[PDB]
């Protein structure tokens, strides 16, 4: 069933996974001394490239290859168009390592044809507390705890082989030599996410959209117009007025993050992903790469009330080509990133994230339902998509838990 995936150190079958009581590392240790020094061996025709993802011109050449073969749904209607300055903000956050930045080329005229990206985060991956209970339970508290501390390791995203090339086995090369250049610099564990099931996820979600355009969504047909608005004399209509949303925010303090406000956001952010059971662990340095404005790419507020910061939300921008709708050329969709709630119910922050995004111009907004999500997904008028978001480890062991049970947003 699986050529590739077979020979890795992952959960094989949905069964092991619900097996699994305690975290830990599936591989034997191995040393960096152990791991070759030199490239995993590629095809005479091909060459690893490094690129540099500071240098706009590299960074463009990554753009291009994402823009034209990237994730598109199985009806070719929409294709993923990260933008140049999101691509930036991804690969290069605080402390990231370029060689883990991975392409491929053809030698002749160096066309770039394959990509695989890691950057660093730190994460607490310890075993869940469900099985730490039944492990108090039953005596064995040490094994349950024995990787509780927060984990240095490797995050994968943005996989992609040129559409030319599908089907001849280059995704693993590339994912071997992503492997061989983490494990160099003594890193034994990764997270990733993909919409398709691979062997085995952890953990798996339903997306949520939210529509903010209505009528440009019927148009493209990402959304229809539900068999009940037919009861209507002007279904359209009463759909755009099923959507519409404040022209304003409502609660009076929002306003955009500055850099003042790193230690504050910092602390309510970490006393809130603190009660998951997966999530990251930022510094100052990576809250503020992570959450300041950025034009075109994130989007922060926080509710300031008697001078101090209670809440927060951010969003970031992922535009989709239109592929085969000549009037459009772009979706233009608003995804919930990070935001704690102290002073004001969730369902009253996210509120104003959907006023700001169309206000904005967004046409959707999207979530996966990690975190809180689900605690605002009918009052706000999200609707469940025929997607799901899996999540997975590389070399570590985990129980399946629930997508409630997960803090890590993926980009
Ligand atoms: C310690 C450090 C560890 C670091 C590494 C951690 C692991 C990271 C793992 C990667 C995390 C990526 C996170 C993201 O970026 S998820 C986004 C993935 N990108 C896309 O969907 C973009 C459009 N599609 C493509 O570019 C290609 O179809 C890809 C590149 C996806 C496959 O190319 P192609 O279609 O030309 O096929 P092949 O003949 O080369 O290869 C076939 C083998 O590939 C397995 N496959 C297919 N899709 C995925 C997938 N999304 N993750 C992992 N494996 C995948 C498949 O089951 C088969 O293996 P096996 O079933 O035969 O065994
Ligand atoms: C949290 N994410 C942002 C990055 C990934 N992004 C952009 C992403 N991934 C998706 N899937 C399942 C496949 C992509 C891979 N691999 C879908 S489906 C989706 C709808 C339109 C609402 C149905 C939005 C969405 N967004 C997921
Ligand atoms: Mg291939």
């Amino acid at each position: 069933a699986h050529a590739f995936w077979s020979t890795q150190p992952v959960p094989q079958t949905e069964d092991e996974t619900e097996k699994i009581v305690f975290a830990g590392p599936m591989d034997e240790p191995k040393t960096v001394a152990d791991i070759p020094e030199e490239p995993y061996p590629i095809a005479s025709t091909f060459e690893w490239w490094t690129p540099n993802m500071e240098a706009a011109d590299d960074i463009h050449a990554i753009y291009e290859l994402l823009r034209d073969n990237y994730v598109e749904d199985d009806d070719s209607m929409f294709r993923f168009n990260y933008s140049e300055e999101f691509l930036q903000w991804a690969l290069c956050p605080p402390n990231y390592i370029p060689d883990w930045h991975v392409a491929v080329r053809r030698k002749a005229d160096k066309k770039l044809l394959a990509f695989i990206a890691g950057v660093p985060v730190t994460l607490r991956m310890g075993t869940p507390k469900y099985m730490k209970v039944k492990a108090q339970e039953k005596g064995e508290g040490e094994e349950a705890a024995k990787y509780d501390e927060p984990r240095h390791i490797c995050e994968i995203n943005f996989l992609c082989v040129h559409k030319q090339l599908r089907e001849k086995r280059l995704a693993p090369i590339l994912i071997k030599e992503a492997t061989r250049r983490v494990n160099r610099t003594n890193v034994w564990q990764a997270v990733y996410t993909a919409g398709v099931l691979l062997p085995t996820p952890y953990a798996s979600g339903q997306y949520f959209h939210r529509s903010l355009n209505p009528e440009k969504l019927v148009e493209i047909r990402f959304s229809g117009i539900p068999a009940q608005y037919q009861k209507f004399q002007n279904p359209m209509a009463m759909l755009k007025r099923n959507y519409q949303l404040p022209s304003a925010p409502k609660n009076s303090g929002l306003r955009e993050m500055k850099p003042s406000d790193v230690p504050q956001v910092r602390r309510i952010l970490m006393n809130y992903l603190d009660s998951f059971d997966v999530g990251p662990v930022f510094s100052d340095a990576e809250i503020s790469h992570y959450l300041l404005p950025r034009d075109g790419v994130v989007f922060t507020y926080v509710v300031e009330n008697d001078k101090k910061v209670t809440d927060f939300f951010s969003f970031y921008r992922i535009p989709s080509t239109v592929i085969g709708n000549s009037n459009y050329n772009l979706l233009n969709a608003a995804y919930v990133h990070y935001y704690a709630a102290t002073s004001i119910p969730l369902h009253q922050l996210i509120l104003d994230l959907l006023i700001v995004a169309h206000s904005r111009g967004f046409d959707v907004c999207n979530m996966v339902e990690i975190l809180d999500n689900r605690s605002f997904v009918e009052q706000l008028k999200f609707g469940a998509g025929d997607g799901h978001l899996r999540y997975y480890f590389y070399n570590w062991a985990y129980p399946k838990i629930k997508p409630s049970q997960v803090a890590l947003v993926m980009l």
